[PDB]
């Protein structure tokens, strides 16, 4: 006999006497010892003997007969006949001791075409997988992929592609319809995971809507704390606390419009007024009450955001806006400029001249000529331009939203730190018209207006290309891929899948309730229903290899290559924040790599021979990213380098780059005024009262510009939820078992890694403390950049680095 425990959570205590008797069986199979027919042999029904760690988690005992003959087990099946499910967690077996890291809800028996199979900790790249287990290895991929048809079912693990079909709703109102986005070159997309749930009345082409969007069962995360369940609260602010909200304004029973600034600081301060009845909704709800200190019958009020801690008027300061631009929530737009005017790219043909009409002389680049801050390097620009034209018409004939394409021109003073120097405003031949600086006068509320402008281009920006696309859309076809094609037991997907966790499971509820038709982003932001269909256009040019640290830097230009330098790329703005943090941690992370990577792949032709390596990369390109497929430059895993490569860009993408352009969110953009989501007026003429209103009252001139006070309550709700971790997190450098591997070498590289992390910690926290890199991070507001700190503890911090995408 052997001796082996197995440890189990109850549904309950994610969403015990039962569990003995013959209520689970676990039968043993055999990794050196084959059947008749090559399979490894399986031993007897063994039950759950007696009740026998972590909260939640129950051990059972349990004993199997096992004899010489049949070997060492690397493999088990296990039997559900209890009619609820439970998540297994592990079996650990006192025998050579062999750990089974399972965690996985088995439902019952009935409700499975196969039988559950767990392998034991061992990793194999294909060739290497014992005789016994090759079987079991590859029938256990295929009953992953599934047949590419049917209604998927809540306990199904089936992973599969679709297209952006199901965010419109054509049967609830025409006005709903939305593009299907990707599977064309009008509007190419990165896949989604398949949901299957049928055609709608009115269009065959969208997916009718559902009450919930299945993920495949082990993607759609439990949370022992209700508290960590933030990706459900992006659903409850939708279809519960939004219509509590706009009832309240329908109703009258506050004020529908900021006046002043002092207004909004309210919201934190004192709170705001609304019904009893909406508090009451309100505070009932598990993750929503988080959310807002309340008196219970009719104050809600905001956290304070980190960006006013200090100085309530700081964000105002031409420093701080330039400021975020290396080192806030969107610290990876700004680019050098090498020619001055700025061109346009788009097509003449149809959009006429769109060049710049800024001047050079009405420059102050503190005493440099063009040419001089030119051949310097110290002009950088922010530039929506051939972003935004396209769509400006089209968002402008919207009721209540009214834009410009902007450009902004930086230039990098003696002192490192940077300057707008002209802001121009593009209407559709572009009309534009050039703001400079000015302190005083009616010229200062224009200017402080024309910054509002970027920003909400930038917002949109921020939300919808730098982290709707780039990080949650970009890797979910490569979560899909994995799990079809790279067995639990191979290398690069006990390397790859902590970088996943829960990543499935938030994009399914953001295409429910976030980006989808009359969702959060369209009611909060600029573009309302264009939203998603601008991120599509944006991503006809995402590159890949392109989201590579290095690549991105010197591509924006605001880098050069410089083999002299530790990381072989020299920061044209010395200290960006961002970038020099950025790249301490994307270093890391390529000596994790590369030191993981040739432990399993000893040469070129091991990556080439590894057919499941080479079916995964195969799909998540052809399928995964298909309407880019046949671009260039695709790598192509034919070398360890490759290998590396893809690896590194991929966990770069899931922690880091989304870390960075995630959690700041409600840090920076809690205080509305500073990170607005939309504009709903242009720029007022003279001799009309609104112009008159900017000169003799510049704050009301700027809430009427900027998002209403509606739409902000929702936007302040859910960025406050998505710069939230909760303290279930898994974060860089950790792992969910510690037993991942039974490889010792992967995880001794492993506990380096997570040891760099630390010193690198300690690294910043040095710069932070530095008396002349304060001036970028942390700016006049006085916050220093913490944003890429590997550890965090929960809530609301502004630091911590996850290994993935999980909110
Ligand atoms: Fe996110």
């Amino acid at each position: 006999k052997i001796k082996g425990t197995v440890v189990l959570m109850p549904k309950n205590e994610l969403e015990l006497n039962a569990f003995l008797g013959r209520s689970v069986s676990l039968q043993l199979i055999s990794a050196t010892k084959a059947d008749a027919h090559g399979k490894g042999k399986v031993g007897k029904d063994t039950f759950l003997e007696g009740i026998n760690l972590g909260a939640g988690e129950s051990a059972f005992n349990i004993h199997f007969e096992w004899d010489g003959s049949m070997g060492i087990p690397g493999a088990f099946y296990i039997k559900n006949y209890m009619q609820v499910e439970f998540f297994l967690k592990s079996l650990t077996l006192e025998a050579i001791t062999i750990r089974f890291v399972c965690n996985s809800w088995v439902y019952n028996t009935k409700l499975y075409k196969s039988v559950r199979i767990f392998f034991a900790n061992h990793t194999y790249v294909p060739s290497e997988t014992p005789a016994p287990l090759v079987s079991y290895r590859e029938e256990e991929l295929k009953s992953l992929r599934g047949n590419g048809t049917g209604e998927r079912k809540e306990y199904d693990r089936i992973y599969d592609y679709d297209v952006y079909n199901d965010l419109g709703n054509p049967d609830k109102s025409e006005k709903l319809a939305r593009p299907v986005l990707g599977g064309s070159s009008t509007f190419p997309y990165p896949r989604r995971g398949r949901t299957g749930r049928g055609p709608t009345v009115t269009d065959p082409n969208t997916e009718k809507q559902g009450e919930v969007f299945y993920v495949p069962r082990d993607e759609n995360l439990g949370h022992l704390k209700s508290k960590d369940a933030l990706e459900i609260g992006t659903k409850s602010l939708s279809q519960i606390v939004q219509p509590a909200f706009e009832s309240a304004f329908d109703l009258k029973s506050t004020p529908i419009e900021f006046h002043s600034f002092q207004d909004v600081h309210d919201l934190y301060e004192g709170g705001i007024k609304l019904p009893r009845d909406v508090i009451s909704t309100i505070i009932p709800l598990p993750v929503i009450k988080e959310l807002y200190r309340t008196d219970g019958q009719h104050i809600l009020k905001f956290p304070q955001p980190h960006v006013v801690q200090v100085s309530q008027s700081a964000w105002m300061t031409d420093e701080e806006f330039a400021r975020e631009m290396i080192a806030g929530v969107n610290p990876c737009v700004i680019r050098g400029l090498e020619e001055f005017p700025p061109k346009s790219n788009l097509d003449p043909a149809i959009y006429g001249d769109q060049s710049s009409k800024i001047t050079a002389d009405s420059l102050d680049l503190d005493g440099y000529t063009m040419d001089e801050a030119l051949g310097s390097r110290r002009l950088f620009m922010l530039d929506y331009h051939d972003i935004f034209m396209p769509y400006v018409r089209q968002i402008n004939q919207l009721n209540s939203a009214k834009t410009y394409a902007t450009r902004t021109i930086l230039f990098l003073r003696e002192d490192g730190t940077l300057k707008p120097v002209a802001i121009e405003l593009s209407l559709p031949a572009a009309v534009s018209q050039v703001v400079l600086p000015a302190k005083e006068g009616v010229e200062s509320t224009i200017w402080l207006l024309a910054k509002a402008y970027v920003i909400v281009n930038d917002s949109c920006y921020h939300q919808l290309m730098s982290h709707w696309l780039n990080t949650h859309a970009a890797m979910e076809p490569f979560v899909i891929a994995t799990h079809r094609h790279l067995s639990v037991l191979h290398p690069i997907y006990k390397l790859l899948t902590p970088h996943y966790r829960n990543n499935m499971n938030i994009n399914a509820l953001a295409r429910q309730s976030l980006i989808n038709a009359n969702g959060i982003i369209e009611t909060t932001f600029l573009p309302s229903k264009y939203s998603v269909e601008m991120s599509s256009a944006v991503y006809k040019n995402w590159v890949f290899t392109d989201q590579a640290l290095p690549a991105d830097l010197i591509k924006r230009g605001v880098a050069i290559k410089d083999p002299s330098t530790p990381h072989g790329v020299r920061l044209l703005i010395e200290d960006y924040p961002y970038a020099a943090d950025g790249l301490e941690i994307w270093a890391a992370i390529k000596t994790w790599v590369q030191e993981y990577v040739p432990l399993y792949y000893a040469r070129d032709d091991d990556v080439k021979n590894d057919s499941e390596l080479q079916h995964w990369w195969k799909e998540a390109v052809e399928k995964g990213h298909g309407d880019l497929k046949d671009k260039p430059w695709w790598p192509k895993l034919q070398t360890l380098e490759d290998l590396v490569e893809v690896c590194l860009i991929i966990i770069w993408i899931a922690s880091a780059l989304h870390a960075a352009v995630n959690f700041g969110q409600y840090p920076y953009g809690g205080l509305i005024m500073n990170r607005p989501t939309a504009s709903r007026r242009l720029l007022p003429e003279k001799g009309t009262p609104e112009y008159e209103e900017m000169i003799n009252n510049h704050e009301k001139a700027y809430l009427r510009t900027i998002t209403s006070k509606l739409p902000t309550l929702i936007s302040l709700s859910v960025i406050e939820i998505l710069s939230t971790h909760a303290s279930d997190e898994v974060y860089l450098g950790q792992r969910d078992n510690p037993h991942w591997t039974s490889d010792s070498k992967a995880l001794q590289a492993f506990q380096k890694f997570g040891n760099k992390l630390k010193e690198i910690e300690e690294k910043l926290v040095r710069r932070n403390n530095d008396p002349s890199l304060q001036g970028n991070r942390l700016g006049p507001v006085q916050l220093p950049y913490t944003l890429l700190y590997p550890s965090s503890e929960e809530g609301l911090t502004f630091r911590g680095i996850p290994n993935s995408i999980s909110i």
